């Protein structure tokens, strides 16, 4: 199942859904803890973490270091240690059962800060940070290696991206996109890198470009029916999955899905309730 986790409404929101891609089905689970918006999601260990974001309420405007995880056995949520730092407009990937947490914000604050969670210590520990401040950044995980990309430094969108050497514990810059890009949905299809969507300081975006490690190279592929930013994205069964976002008019419920065979997108469901500023990861089925 592609689990939803949080996002946004006018209010951060506490929904946790997931759909499941043959039934059409969307399942109700246990509500997050706290209401979070632009909080990012993964799956380590069959487990759902829901990283950062922030609790927009109508009583109270707060950045969020928490870390909370999903049990699908269970559906039952859990507090884990939090993050050195709010991180709002976080971006997340995972090497070696690892939880990389990237930039983000906390008020004026631009990250280019960059912790690592250990799950069988419940431990962050800070690594060396980015070259550059990024929220609304996009991470994804290739070999092993962690890549942002895009983002905003609090004065300009970017098209810049940077790759992480774990064992080595720094950042390098790498071919920047083709696209400014902040709040674009990005993940790894079977070796590339894709960015898709996000909002470039004048336009939300439908186009989609994926990177080549061998080539070091972004190139252009067909682009979805919907312009988004702050878009959910997963990969499932081989196709990517984008979740909601904003097209400067709408919080979209629209679920678009990308075949990379035939290079095309189509719209597969839509949302209980349009959103923004998902956290999205794929795991096991609630147990029942």
């Amino acid at each position: 199942l592609i689990y939803t986790a949080g996002g946004y409404f006018r209010q951060s929101l506490s929904y946790l859904e997931a759909y499941n891609p043959s039934d059409g089905t969307w399942l109700r689970l246990a509500d997050l803890q706290v209401p979070r918006s632009g909080l990012a999601g993964c799956v380590v260990g069959g487990l759902l973490y829901a990283v950062g974001g922030r609790n927009n309420s109508p009583d109270g405007n707060t950045d969020s270091s928490a870390l909370d995880c999903y049990n699908p056995m269970t559906n039952q949520w859990s507090p884990c240690a939090p993050m050195s730092v709010p991180r709002n407009r976080i971006g997340v990937g995972v090497i070696d059962g690892h939880i990389y947490a990237v930039g983000g914000s906390h008020g004026c604050i631009h990250h280019n800060s960059v912790e690592r969670y250990e799950p069988e210590r419940d431990e962050w520990h800070l690594v060396a940070p980015m070259l550059t401040r990024r929220i609304g950044v996009g991470v994804a995980v290739l070999n092993r290696l962690l890549y942002a990309v895009g983002g905003f430094d609090g004065t300009n969108r970017l098209n810049s991206a940077e790759c992480y050497y774990p064992e080595r514990n720094e950042w390098r810059m790498i071919t920047a996109m083709n696209t400014i890009r902040s709040g674009a949905g990005v993940c790894v299809l079977h070796n590339c890198i894709y960015a898709a969507g996000g909002y470039d300081g004048q336009d939300q975006l439908n186009s989609v470009e994926r990177y080549d490690v061998e080539t070091e190279t972004w190139t252009f592929v067909a682009p979805m029916k919907h312009r988004r930013s702050a878009l959910g994205i997963t990969v499932h069964q081989g196709r990517i999955y984008v979740l909601g976002g904003y097209d400067g008019h709408t919080f979209l419920d629209s679920v678009e899905c990308y075949d990379p065979d035939t290079d095309t997108w189509s719209e597969v469901t839509r949302m209980t309730s349009g959103r923004s500023g998902v956290g999205v990861a794929v795991t096991m089925e609630p147990s029942r």
